[PDB]
């Protein structure tokens, strides 16, 4: 895989931002996570995570997989990068986000994902409590 240029335009909420890429205003679902709705228990930590994460980034990338690169609503699908550290991953480290929505073809980066969860989860953080 290989990380490509974007800025940020808005954080959205947990898994989901406005970034522009190839100059054109897209919003981004990341790959292989489900946040809470920002309605629901950690919604609101989620949010506030990434967006931390996305606006504090000097350089943000988006990483597309092998797969399919935008979704059934238009939202592209991509692992999402901010100063070189992986919001996708992070999130499950953090336990505030599940690994979820895994389709063949684009799961890259499970296994790693997965790893990150199995520390989370360990650790009783936030999901996990
Ligand atoms: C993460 C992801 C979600 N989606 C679709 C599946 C779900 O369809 P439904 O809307 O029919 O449930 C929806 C989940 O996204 P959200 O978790 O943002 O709601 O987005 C994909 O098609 N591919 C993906 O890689
Ligand atoms: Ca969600």
């Amino acid at each position: 895989l290989h990380k490509e240029p974007a800025t940020l335009i808005k954080a959205i909420d947990g898994d989901t931002v406005k970034l522009m890429y190839k100059g054109q205003p897209m919003t981004f679902r990341l790959l292989l996570v489900d946040t809470p709705e920002f309605n629901e228990k950690y919604g609101p930590e989620a949010s506030a995570f990434t967006k931390k994460m996305v606006e504090n980034a000097k350089k943000i990338e988006v990483e597309f997989d092998k797969g399919q690169r935008t979704d059934k609503y238009g939202r592209g699908l991509a692992y999402n990068y901010a100063d070189g550290k992986m919001t996708n991953e992070a999130l499950v480290r953090q336990g505030l986000a599940k690994v979820a929505y895994v389709y063949k073809g684009n799961n890259t980066h499970e296994q790693l994902l997965r790893k990150a969860e199995a520390q989370a989860k360990k650790e009783k953080l936030n999901i996990w409590s």
